[PDB]
């Protein structure tokens, strides 16, 4: 019935391929210099008026953290050294003066066309134990969740993002506010089976007929002002290997 919210442009269903290159793949910058990060689309952003370029910043262990949404917008809460600029197809994240806690993995990222993510941009300035989380045999299936709170969930498009060792981000479902739409990638399509709950404000991603290379962190998120992904659940980690 009444008009839902959606987690990209393209996935509107009621009536009212992006390839992203970003360069350098890594920065090395000093305290207090200007750090610049690029990124190139294969098609314009440009959509009524708006611009649909997000920027995230990751740091190890952690999910990613909104910094600018609609090309140029500051996230709430993010200091006025980050900034970003651009139109179409050209696009730029400034930081500058650099922090010590701004050393981490850039990513930018188009909702006009599903979602998709440049390859990163790790900043660094001037003993390890790493979770795999659950593991499965291929062809076999897992069920993750979360839950919201804070928040009407139910106004809210969410998703499922991925990230793989490479620490490549891919989209893997979304799922309009009220739950009638959901959307895939062909990578999952058939075998990936996205649901909430409204009532008691979950999300769901059920897997199936998993795959090798289905191995990821993955990430339930909201989808906030002008498409960005604007929080994200902290990670669950999938092993898929024989």
């Amino acid at each position: 019935g009444k008009i839902e919210s959606y987690a990209a442009v393209n996935h509107i269903s009621q009536l009212s391929d992006i390839v992203l290159t970003q360069s350098p793949a890594s920065l090395a910058v000093s305290l207090g210099q200007r750090a610049t990060i690029s990124c190139k689309a294969s098609q314009t952003l440009d959509y009524d008026g708006g611009t649909y370029m997000n920027w995230y910043q990751q740091k190890p262990g952690q999910p990613p953290k909104l910094l600018i949404f609609a090309a140029s917008n500051l996230e709430s809460g993010i200091p006025a050294r980050f900034s970003g600029s651009g139109s179409g197809t050209d696009f730029t994240l400034n930081i500058h003066p650099v922090e010590e806690e701004d050393a981490a993995t850039y990513y930018c990222q188009q909702s006009r066309e599903d979602l998709t993510f440049g390859a990163g941009t790790k900043l660094d300035l001037k003993m390890l134990v790493e979770s795999g989380g659950v593991l499965v045999k291929p062809g076999g299936s897992l069920k993750l969740s979360c839950s919201a709170s804070g928040f009407t969930f139910s106004r809210y498009a969410m998703s499922w993002v991925r990230q793989t060792p490479e620490k490549r981000l891919e989209w893997v479902a979304s799922i309009s506010s009220g739950g009638s739409y959901t959307f895939y990638p062909d990578s999952v399509k058939g075998r990936f089976t996205i649901s909430r709950n409204n009532a008691k404000n979950f999300l769901y991603l059920k897997m199936s007929s998993l795959r090798s290379e289905d191995t990821a962190m993955y990430y339930c998120a909201r989808s906030g002002n002008d498409y960005a992904v604007d929080y994200w659940g902290q990670g669950t980690s999938v092993t898929v290997s024989s």
